[PDB]
């Protein structure tokens, strides 16, 4: 298991696509932040709302997609795949950002990380997935912190009936136990479950043996790396 970059998860994410036309292909570059996750969220449920009355989106157009096709996808999506990137040091969006750029070019992880927020708009479900369990803080700090946006998002994405987004945290004990390079693969791993099937303990059924589950991702990483070799570059798929 290779460390996956921003620009092989969103390839991933496009080919998931054509899979689960549901989901949204979102960029991973520059990617969502634990600084501006939630503005990130907001705007896109917000453009989807624009878009369900014939109006104008106002957040921006990626940049690998066409306005038209940026519109089908919005109307289409009921999954959005939100990739977070995280270091512990920057304290701030521009930081993060530079520490991202920092570290690309001294080419190691370090100590920074991928984590995946699920916003899944058809059950109404916050999926928060931390292959390291509690790397940005605890889960029940997390989970409330979760519980406040999701009533913002009650207010912003309304249901028919007001049902009321829940949340979940994906992760109960370090999944990533023996391997500081698989943070990528284990997000689009678990987001490939969870369309395979939302109601998924996947996590739960995992083998114990750190090596024995590592094997199983890198199968999982061979398989989306043969299966994303022919797709476009740098473009999203048509909705
Ligand atoms: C998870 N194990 C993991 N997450 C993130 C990185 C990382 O960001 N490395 C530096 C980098 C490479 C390419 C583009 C931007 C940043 C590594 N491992």
């Amino acid at each position: 298991v290779p460390a996956w970059d921003s620009d092989i998860i969103f390839k991933c994410l496009c080919y998931f696509h054509t899979l689960y036309p549901g989901l949204i292909p979102l960029e991973t570059f520059p990617p969502a932040t634990i600084f501006n996750f939630k503005q990130k969220i907001i705007s896109i449920l917000e453009d989807k709302k624009a878009v369900l009355r014939g109006e104008p989106i106002k957040g921006p157009l990626p940049i690998c997609c066409s306005k038209e096709n940026y519109r089908r996808h919005l109307q289409r999506t009921t999954l959005l795949p939100v990739f977070m990137w995280y270091h512990p040091t920057p304290k701030t969006l521009s930081d993060t950002m530079q520490t991202m750029k920092q570290l690309a070019i001294k080419g190691s992880v370090g100590a920074s990380h991928w984590l995946l927020v699920i916003v899944d708009i058809q059950a109404r479900r916050l999926v928060y997935f931390d292959s390291l369990y509690n790397y940005v803080m605890p889960p029940e700090n997390m989970k409330k912190e979760l519980q406040s946006f999701a009533q913002q998002l009650d207010q912003v994405y309304p249901a028919y009936d007001s049902k009321k987004f829940s949340v979940k945290i994906a992760a109960k004990e370090v999944i990533q136990r023996g391997s500081g390079s698989s943070c990528g693969a284990w997000c689009c791993q678990f987001l490939h479950w969870y369309l395979k099937d939302p109601l998924t303990d996947a996590l739960n059924d995992l083998p114990v043996d750190s090596v024995e589950r590592h094997e199983n991702l890198a199968s999982f990483v061979q398989a989306c790396e043969a299966a994303v070799q022919d797709l476009p570059e740098l473009s999203w798929p048509e909705a």
